[PDB]
This record gives C-alpha cells, structure tokens and sequence, in this order.
C-alpha cells in the first residue's frame, strides 16, 4: 500500500525549470510521470540540461526559448507546446527576477524588469493557458512560485533589509493573482494556487555575501536553508487530483521563518 | 513512476479518527500503509468502526477511548499505544467540537466545553506524544486540524454570522499554538503545522438548517462543500518526509472561500 | 484649528486600568475628558491610584475590585458603574496575564489561568457592556488589547523562543473573537476592534533578564520597545466617532516589528 | 480638556488630493491645521478646489500638476513644494486608478498604466520625499492609500468577482511595498504606513452599475458603504506625533468587509 500521485501521459508547463527551483519542479513531476516543457530566457546550455533530465527519467522533454513577459511569445509558445504535447493537465509558472538595491535608488527600468517577469509573466502563462482550456472546455490546476517575501521584508542584516522592495512587492501583488484568478476561473473547474519558498539553496548562494547568507541562516527554525527539492511534495499535491477543494490558497515553505 | 507517500510499518495516531473528517483522515493514513491509533470520547461504534478499518486495507488499527482535555488520560493513552502499537511516526490532532448560540448568551461552561478540546485538548495531545519523541530521541510529525475560522467568521445568511465565537477564536488559537510548538521543537527534529477545512460534508450537513446550508454553499467559489476525503492529500505530505521543510505553517483546504 | 476628540461627559471602562499599559489607556482617556471606571482584582492601591486620576484630570473616577474571569460579578459591576458613571460609552478590554514556562511542562491549571482573563475574561466583559447597550438601545465601542503575539512567537534569544504558547495562542482568540463580536454587534451600532501592542516598557521591564531585554529591542526596526503612551492615540481615536466605519481590525502598534 | 493633534505649521502633501478620497484627506488636515500641497495629474478644477480649501480653513495650500509615474517630474514637483512649503512634514501617498475587465481580456497596457500609478507612482513620490528628507536630515511621516483589495477580491454579485484582478494585486504590492520601505528608513526616522480603506462613497465608485454596489453594501456588516470622511481619523493618527511607534502597518477601515 501507499499513497501514490501519477502524471503519466500528463504534460506540465514549467517556465524557468531549466535550472534553480524550476529545475526541482522539472524533475519532480517528471520523475511522477509526466511530459515537460522548460520555459527559459537565454540559458545557453537549456536544452541541453533538458534533454538529460527528460532521458534520465523516461519522459517527453522539450525547451522553449521564450521571455514570458511577451504576450505574443507566449501565446504562441503554448498554442505549440499545446501540438506538441497536448492536451494540458497543469502549469508551473516560476520564472523569476530580482534587483537588490538601496530603495532611493530604484529606478522605473528596475521597477519595469522586476514587475514584467515576477507580476506580467505570471499573468500572462495563466491567462494563455487558461484561454486555451476555457477553448476546449478543459480542467486545469495551476501552480504560481511566489515567495514568503509576500509576507515579510528579507534581512541582509541584524535588524536590517536586504534591499529589493520591488522583489517583496512584486511576490505580495502574485499571491494576491493567484486568488484573483482563482477567483474568476472557479465555475470552469479550473483551480490556481502560490507555493511560497523560504531561503533556497541554489548555485547563486555559494556565491553570495557569506556574512549575509549566515545571518539569514540565524534566525531559521530548521536552523538551515531549504533543498529546491523540499519545495516539489506541495506542487505535485496542488496540480494532483486530490486537491479538487484547493483554490486561490497561498502554501508556505519557509522552514519556519514565519513563525518569528 | 509515479509520486509514492509510504507509511508501511508507521504508525499514525488520529483523535477523534472514528467519524466526521477524522474518520477520513484514518482511512487515508491506512491506505498509505500505516497502522492506525484512534482516539474518541464516547461514540458508541467507534471500537467497531476501527476494527473494519483495519481489515478494509489490512492494517493493524486500535480504538482508545480518551478524552484530550485531560492530562492524565492522555498520557496514559499515548504509553499504550506506544506499547500497542509504538512507535509513533505522526499525530493527527483532529478531536474538536463547537457551541452555536448567540454571542450574548455564551457561558463559561460553553468557554470550557470548547476551549479544552479545541485548545488544550489540542496542547495536550502534541505534548504528551513530544514527550515521548524528546525522550525516545525520535523525530515527528504533527498535524493539527485547524479550520478557515481561523480567519474568518462564518455565516448563517446574508450578512449574518453562523454564532458561535468561541470556535473561530479557539481556531485562531489552535493556529497560534502550531507556531509556539513548532519554534520550541523544531530543533528535536519535531514538525508541526496546521491543516484547515473550509466548509466540509459529513454526517451532521445532512440534518442542518436548509437554508443555512444553501446559503453556505451559495457564496463558495468552488459552488458546494467539501467532501472529508478533499482534506487529505495535504495531511499525507505534512505527515510525510517530503515535507521537511514545512513547520508552523497553517495549510488551508477552504475551496477558495478565503478569496472573498 | 486642529484635530481633537473630547470624551467630555462620557464614561469610559478599563479591566486592568490601575497599572501598566491599562493605566496609560486610563490617563488618556480622562485626559481626553472621560469619566473612567476602572476595573481590577486585588492590587491594594488601587483605589488611591484610581482616585488620583480623577483629580488630576478633573474627571470622575471609580474603582471596582471585578475578577474578571467570573460572569456574574462583571454582569454585577458593569451595572454599578453604569448606575454611578452611566452611561458607558466605551470599553477597554485590557486585563491580561502570562505564564512562562517550555510547552512540555505547562499545565491544565496554567491553561485555566491564561485563558480565564486572556479570552474568557475579554469575552465576559464586552458581553456585559455589549448586554447593557443592546437593552438600553445604546451605542457603543470597544477596545481590546490583543498583542503583535497573535500573529507571531516571541524571541528570549536568537532563533529560541520566549516559551509562552499559551499567551500567544490566547492573543490570537482574541483578535479572532474581535471579529466574531464585531459581525454580531455591528446591526446594533456597537463597533469592537483589536489594539495589539509589540514590546512595551513597564515596571516589569526593569526587572527582567537584561539579555533577553537587548535581544528583543535588537530586532525591532525602531531600536526601541514602545512606551506605554505611544498605545492610547490608537485607542482614542477607535473609541472615538471618526472611527464609524472601523470594526473588526486588528490594529498594530509594533514599532515595525512585524516587517521581518 | 480634551485629545488634539495640531499640525499648524506643517506642510503635508497629498496625491489625488482633489477628489475622492484625497480631498477628504486634503481637508482633515487643513482643518487640523496643515499648509497642504495637492498633487493631482489633469483635472481641470483642482487648482479652484485647493484653494477654496485654504480659504476656507484659513491655510495655505498650492495644487501642481504631476503625473506620480514620472521620475523626473516628481522630483521636480517635490523640489518645488519644499520650496514652496517645505519643510514637508508628511506625505499622503492615495493616487490610484484602475481597469475592470475580465482576467482573460487584460493587456500589458493596462498592467503597466494600473501599475506605474497604483505601485510605482506610490514608490517615486514617497522616494522622491524620503531622499529630500534624508538630505536635509529629516524625520517625517508617510500613509500610502492601499484598500482591503490588498487581501481579499471584491465581488460584483453572489459569489460572482468583481474583474479587476490588476487592481487588487496592485494593492498587495503596495501595502507590502509599505514594509519594505518602512524597512529601510526606520533608522533615518521616518515611518510609513498603508491605510486600507472598504467600499468608499466616492464619484469613482458611483461609476460602476448600482446592482453591483447594492450587492456590495449587502454583504458589509455595518450595511453601508464610506463615506470618505470616515478615513481621515486614521491618516491624521499616522501622520501625528501619537504614532511614533506605529510603522510597516496597515491600518484597514473596511466596516468589518473582512470579518467575513
Ligand atoms: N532562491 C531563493 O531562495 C528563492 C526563494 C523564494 C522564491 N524564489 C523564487 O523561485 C524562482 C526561482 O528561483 P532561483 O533562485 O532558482 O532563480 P534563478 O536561479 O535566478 O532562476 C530563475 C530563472 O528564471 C528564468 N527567467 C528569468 N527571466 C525570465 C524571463 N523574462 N522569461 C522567462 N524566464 C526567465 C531564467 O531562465 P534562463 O536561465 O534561461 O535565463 C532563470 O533560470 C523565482 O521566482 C524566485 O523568485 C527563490
Ligand atoms: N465539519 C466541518 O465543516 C469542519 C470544518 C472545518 C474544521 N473542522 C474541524 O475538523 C475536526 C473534525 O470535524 P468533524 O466535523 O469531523 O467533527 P465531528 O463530526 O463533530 O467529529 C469530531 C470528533 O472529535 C471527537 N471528540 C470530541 N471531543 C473529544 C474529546 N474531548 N476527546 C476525544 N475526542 C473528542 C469526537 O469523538 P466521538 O465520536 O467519540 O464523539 C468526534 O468524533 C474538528 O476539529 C473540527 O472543528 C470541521
Ligand atoms: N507588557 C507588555 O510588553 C505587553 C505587550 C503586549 C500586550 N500586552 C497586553 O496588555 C495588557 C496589559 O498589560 P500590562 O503589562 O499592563 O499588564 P500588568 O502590568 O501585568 O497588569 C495587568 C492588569 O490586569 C489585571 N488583572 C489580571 N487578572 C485579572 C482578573 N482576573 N480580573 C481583573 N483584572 C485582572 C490586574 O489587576 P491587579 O492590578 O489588581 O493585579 C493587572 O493590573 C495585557 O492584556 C497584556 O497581555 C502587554
Ligand atoms: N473609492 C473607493 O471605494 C476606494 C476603496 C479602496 C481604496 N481606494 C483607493 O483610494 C485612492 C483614491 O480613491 P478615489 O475613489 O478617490 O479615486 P478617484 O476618485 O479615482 O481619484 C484618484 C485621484 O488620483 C489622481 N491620479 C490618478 N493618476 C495619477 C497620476 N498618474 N499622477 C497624479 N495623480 C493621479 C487623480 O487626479 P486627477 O483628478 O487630476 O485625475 C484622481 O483624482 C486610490 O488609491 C484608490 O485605489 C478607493
Ligand atoms: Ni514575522
Ligand atoms: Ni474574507
């Protein structure tokens, strides 16, 4: 006996899973059985990266190149992907961005690129894939990265920020899309929901401040950083079956960080 | 391939496991493979609704008869099913109850009559099978069931609450209570979080007041109430080790209820 | 010209208004004119402090030894004040107690003790009032202090707990049963809101563990724990009539605490 | 005797300050008191209504006509206010717009015009504020106009959205963008505050469909929309010197919207 989740001859859409927390998710649903696109910007070596993840576990893979800020770009990429491997069971939608400066300094470009990737894309990869199943008349679960930063203000610092208001806000303003799009898209079996990580371990980290990366290591409960692989259980629950009464929720795994 | 949760040779306590939610949550814990402990308080089936359990997905299930809010019967409770069945791999603290009257006329027996199951019976609970973790130097994972009314006070009609403040505030407490658990654990390797319903079908729907229970489901995005067996996917994964990651947070199952 | 709100010819009730945080809410409220009814349960000087309120402000002041865990003598004495100081035009639920201790050694006994004053005491007290303007077909406002507890775990050190879950949890109730009230009463135009204070400096302060003292105050965006004063503007200005389109929040006064 | 906040001499500067919300900011503080610089971006009478406000307070007050997602015309409209006025003694931050469409019909244009006014207007004029402020040493406060949209979705009918899902996330991003700011000028100062109000009684709101308002107004429990007057109280408290510990909040005025 056991509990078991099966994607087999499900596709998932996954924007920046070609590496980071999107990779995680990649493997992940791919690993449960399922076909997956990679959504990515520039990534020189994507399709690569991909097309080993989809051999290694016995699966359909793909990359698009594809800035999902662009509305056309991204209409199309999933009417294609849609010929490609569809029809479409869920979408991942975590492609992300960030700047860290001092507040004062923070220009409208900084505000435009932050706000295109981590508010307008989100949007747009919905808006495109739920038009699609709206069309057909097909269900869908969809999973939107945001961020614990939806809640809190990070810390570089005893007592002090890590500077990226338009990171913070930009996550606040996606957690509340979420129960906006869950909101109108309820009465057509559609179902959308935000996984919001605490602090990930990524190749980034090993090369950030380490007087920062300790203190934002000192007040974790779990006293450490997560594993992009400790984010995937609740999106493999989310896009399952078995969260039919799940919608418009925000699912938090911060390690605790909230609890302070 | 698939996504597998096994809970082969686990053991998994469930209080009030023997109806209503709980009931779902012990057979769902027992088709995953886990040996089940139900708690109730005195319905008269419970010891045979527990034994069939067991022989339904071939698990070794028992009934005790135990009241959370007291100490002692707890404590004694929890050594015996250590004994039985030990040891324990996870907790469902699911025993609650309500009283629905009209704020002005609540009594202190009411206070009571809530208060020590849906708070200290929920303290209790985690505390006696923490102890027993703390001094077996084993680790857990505890799930409390929480509910929406955490946030939110419900309603019977239009503009008019469901009347019963001592439950909404006693669920905003349990949730609180999640967090003072989970920070003063954590470093035990113990785990606890918080899973809470929304609106939820079970015995007692089916002889309530009509036309409250139209009106409920008249302003629910998904447009009904929840089935018991919609809540547990999310139990599964906190109880699980692909939730490592996850302490102190409230998971909710509300059916889009909290978008308006 | 200015802003200003005269309590000139009211009566306003404070629980636990002799000392600490309760005194600061009654010096304000007779400040602002307010004939005060301060409630309490056994400090000796009581009387005299109560007495030199109304004397320095040129107010009206009564004391009344009340427990207000016990439902018949705060129904008992809300009548007298009503009789000596009516009518009463407002109330703050401010009584409040703590207990210390790690989570695995509290106690039922402990349990009672916060829970009585902390939830019961709150609940027992606005009923009263709430009782006496439904029937008298009076409005009316309450104030009830919560704490920044009721959303977050408190820190005695780096990433360790203040060990209280029972306080916090019972914070939490509070601001929920606050909403619960509010939803009720509104129809009737009696309006109930949620005062919740970060660290605060009283007589107690002075006394405790000056490590633990540094370390909260250290994570504070102000640098500092909050004078009693600083928590009365919000008070008066929820007891007042600009504040007719505000019942059921919860209002934070943190000094930013809650940003991290 | 009695509570009053005086803000002679002292300069505040309000956003959208003359219509709506804004002009009932405008006038609360004339009336307590304040010079006031009205910020507004083409209406054709705002420089009549501003100074029919000073006369009739007995204050001075300037209207400039600035568009707050213009960088350099911000600041330049900042540089001449102090000028003008300064010192500025604090900032009303309430320009905003929105697009009510549904979610699959939205566009980029109408992401970045809600955008650039209701998030990035917000973050350049209480900047370009805070920078003047830092430069000349000082210390001031800030209260950003947000709304109750920041946690919930409106609705147009039973159960039915109100399509606006730009609007709302926008208002998440600004109440957070509230702590992030707040976050970094703490030590220089200087607080910041959101100030959320329910369903307001402005022209504005009187545009969409009566049914829809009439729904909306069903479901509120104090039965009525705002008057805009009913949000001064708290700005004139945020702005004041009673709330020095009062920073990184939000402050809702919803009528106990949320309670439900
Ligand atoms: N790291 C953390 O501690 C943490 C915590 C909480 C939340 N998150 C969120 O989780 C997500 C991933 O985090 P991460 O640290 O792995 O990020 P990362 O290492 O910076 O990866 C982000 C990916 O997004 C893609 N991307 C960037 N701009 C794009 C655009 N315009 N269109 C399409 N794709 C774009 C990039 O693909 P290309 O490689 O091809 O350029 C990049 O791989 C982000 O949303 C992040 O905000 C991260
Ligand atoms: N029903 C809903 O719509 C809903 C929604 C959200 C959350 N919840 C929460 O989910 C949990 C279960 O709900 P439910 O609807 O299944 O409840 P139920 O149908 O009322 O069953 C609750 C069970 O708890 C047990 N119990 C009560 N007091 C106890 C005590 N002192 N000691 C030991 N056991 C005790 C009872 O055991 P006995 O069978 O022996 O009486 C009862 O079976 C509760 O915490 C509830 O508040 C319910
Ligand atoms: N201190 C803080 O940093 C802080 C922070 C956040 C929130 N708060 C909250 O603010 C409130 C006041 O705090 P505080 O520090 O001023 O408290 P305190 O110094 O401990 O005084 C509390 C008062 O409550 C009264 N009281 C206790 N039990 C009572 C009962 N059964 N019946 C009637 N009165 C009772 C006591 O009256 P007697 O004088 O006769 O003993 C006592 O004066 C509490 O709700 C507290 O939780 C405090
Ligand atoms: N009304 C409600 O029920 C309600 C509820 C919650 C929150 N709010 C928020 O409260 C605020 C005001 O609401 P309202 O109903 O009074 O709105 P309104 O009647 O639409 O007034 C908004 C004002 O903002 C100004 N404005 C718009 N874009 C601007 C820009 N780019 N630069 C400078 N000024 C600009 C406009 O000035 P011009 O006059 O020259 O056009 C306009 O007067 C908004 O932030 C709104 O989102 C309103
Ligand atoms: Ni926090
Ligand atoms: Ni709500």
């Amino acid at each position: 006996p056991g509990f078991t989740i099966s994607f087999v001859n499900k596709t998932i859409i996954v924007t920046g899973g070609n590496r980071g927390i999107g990779l995680a998710f990649t493997r992940a649903v791919a690993a449960a059985g399922a076909n997956v696109a990679v959504i990515y910007r520039s990534a020189a070596d994507a399709v690569e990266v991909t097309e080993k993840v989809g051999k290694e576990f016995g699966v359909k893979t793909k990359a698009y190149q594809c800035d999902v800020s662009n509305t056309d770009i991204v209409t199309k990429t999933i009417q294609q992907i849609d010929a490609d491997l569809g029809p479409i069971s869920g979408l991942i939608a975590n492609a992300g961005v960030s700047v860290v400066k001092p507040a004062t300094e923070l220009t409208h470009e900084d505000f435009a690129f932050v706000y295109d990737v981590n508010v307008f894309g989100v949007f747009n990869t919905c808006r495109a894939v739920a038009k699609l199943w709206l069309q057909k008349q097909q269900k869908g679960s969809i999973v939107v990265t945001s961020s614990m930063s939806s809640q809190i203000i990070n810390q570089s610092s005893l007592n002090g920020s890590l500077t990226q208001v338009f990171y913070n806000s930009s996550k606040a303003a996606c957690s509340n899309l979420v129960k906006g799009l869950a909101a109108e898209w309820a009465s057509a079996g559609i179902r959308v929901n935000a996984l919001s990580p605490g602090y990930v371990n990524t190749d980034q980290t090993a090369h950030m401040d380490k007087k920062i990366r300790d203190h934002q290591a000192s007040n974790i409960p779990l006293n450490r950083f997560a594993q992009p692989e400790e984010m995937t259980g609740q999106a493999i629950l989310l896009l399952s079956d078995h969260a039919t009464y799940m919608t418009g929720g925000e699912y938090f795994i911060d390690g605790g960080q909230l609890i302070w």
